[PDB]
């Protein structure tokens, strides 16, 4: 079981939805990543980034799913030039494309939580993106912390465990109309 979370694209009437197994880490989402093949990419890419996005989409189409999701391969990607809006606090999150996100799985878009997801962490370290701890237990600048722990830096989720935080965040999202549990 997981959840869908919907993000508005800043400065537009566009939105996209991600699939996440950990809606409770929403306050640690410091960027979002679309599959290079995602349907929204071309419409939100800025003119300055357009050529780099086109070049990267071509590169990504020449790699299989297995090579793209391989943990040992160097992370690659490019900024679209656009920002998503985090629904819980209104903060802007840069929208990247990266081939470790697969078009066919879930929605083809993720919220990136580099502190607590190994692939997001590798991407953030490769591209100097912020890393924000929301589950205590590790030292997230040195190593992704991929285990359970009490929530921090998470407003009304602070002090809760995974099961409680997930229930609370999903309730908040369903109530704003920008999230729901998904299986
Ligand atoms: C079921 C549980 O609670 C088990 S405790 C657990 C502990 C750590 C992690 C960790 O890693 C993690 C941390 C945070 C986030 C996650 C993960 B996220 C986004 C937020 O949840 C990911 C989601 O990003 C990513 N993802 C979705 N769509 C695609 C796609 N199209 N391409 C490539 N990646 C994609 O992967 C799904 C689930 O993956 P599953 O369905 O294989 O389980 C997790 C659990």
């Amino acid at each position: 079981t997981g959840a869908n979370v919907t993000f508005k694209v800043k400065g537009t009437d566009k939105e996209f939805t991600v699939f996440t197994t950990r809606p409770d880490t929403l306050f640690g989402a410091t960027f979002t990543v679309l599959a290079p093949e995602h349907e929204l990419v071309d419409a939100i890419t800025s003119s300055e980034q357009a050529e780099a996005v086109a070049d990267y989409k071509h590169q990504a189409s020449l790699k299989s799913d297995l090579v793209r999701t391989d943990l040992a391969k160097e992370k690659t990607g490019v900024w679209t030039g656009a920002y998503a809006i985090n629904p819980v606090n209104g903060k802007e999150m840069p929208i990247w494309i990266a081939d470790y996100v697969l078009a066919s799985y879930g929605t083809g878009a993720v919220m990136a939580v580099p502190a607590h997801d190994q692939r997001d962490w590798e991407f953030a370290k490769q591209f100097d993106l912020p890393i924000v701890e929301v589950l205590e237990g590790g030292n997230v600048e040195e190593a992704a912390y991929t285990e359970d722990g009490l929530h921090v830096n998470s407003d009304f989720l602070d002090g809760l465990n995974k099961e409680d935080a997930i229930a609370k965040i999903v309730a908040s999202l369903e109530e704003k109309g920008c999230g729901q549990e998904k299986v």
